[PDB]
């Protein structure tokens, strides 16, 4: 498995390639009706409020499965809840990601917040942007004395 020595960068992941392809891999993940519906409805929704998908973040050379990420986080109670539980270890493992990665919990927490958030608050009302900041700051204080 290997311990997290030093992240910074590696050989180009599949998300640093500038090509005019609509990220079809997300749809080709499952091939299920719910899969394409959520993804497309999401992209339109986030675009309307001025925050669409430019390029998708990569983890361990695989795509950050937006659909799967949203599923695991929402069933735990939403972004802020997951932050308050610090239980991101479950979120990574749910995407077949190695919890050994240095800032995995923080990286997912960032990318999710950017792309996957207005949907949980609008459709469900799970987390508010206000409680969110308090959650994050509480996570920040966990580092030094």
């Amino acid at each position: 498995m290997g311990h997290h020595h030093h992240h910074h960068s590696h050989m180009p992941d599949h998300g640093d390639w500038t090509y005019e392809e609509q990220f079809k891999q997300l749809y080709e993940l499952d091939g299920d009706p719910k899969r394409k519906e959520f993804l497309d409805d999401l992209f339109s929704f986030m675009q309307k409020r001025g925050t669409p998908v430019n390029r998708i973040p990569i983890m361990a050379k695989q795509v950050l499965d937006l659909f799967m990420l949203y599923v695991l986080v929402t069933e735990k109670g939403g972004l802020v809840e997951v932050i308050n539980k610090k239980l991101w270890r479950e979120i990574t493992k749910g995407l077949n990601l190695p919890t050994s990665i240095t800032s995995a919990a923080f990286t997912l927490r960032t990318q999710y917040m950017k792309y996957l958030y207005p949907y949980e608050c609008e459709k469900r009302g799970l987390s508010n942007p206000n409680e969110l900041q308090a959650a994050i700051d509480s996570n920040r204080r966990e580092g030094r004395r």
